[PDB]
């Protein structure tokens, strides 16, 4: 009895020599939410970093790191959201090498 369930996908681009590309984002500044959770697949020839950020209320201080990982080329790699809950949240895609960036973002969605 094998279900089909759907999920997201979206492709992005990642500049080189620093960009930072927002692949997903959260706000819920009332009452605050645990997020997603994503799989990245590197399809360019550099590497990438994948980060998982939050902020508090109003952003003060900005944004802030709570998981960080590097994806080489062809990889694909499995971000676990935080188990604790935001009112900010967001996943960037950093490129620090001089290769431009691409990769693809599989969203985990909610399924009952």
């Amino acid at each position: 009895n094998i279900k089909h369930e759907t999920d997201y996908s979206h492709d992005w681009t990642v500049e080189p020599n620093g960009g930072v590309t927002e692949v997903d984002s959260k706000h819920t500044p009332i009452i605050p939410e645990v997020g997603r959770s994503v799989d990245i697949e590197n399809t360019g020839r550099g590497e990438l970093t994948i980060q998982y950020q939050w902020g508090a209320p109003f952003m003060a201080g900005g944004w802030k790191v709570a998981k960080s990982h590097v994806v080489q080329r062809d990889e694909t790699y499995h971000l676990q959201r935080p188990d604790n809950a935001f009112y900010h949240q967001r996943i960037v895609v950093i490129n620090n090498g001089a290769s431009r960036g691409f990769c693809t973002i599989y969203y985990h969605l909610e399924h009952h």
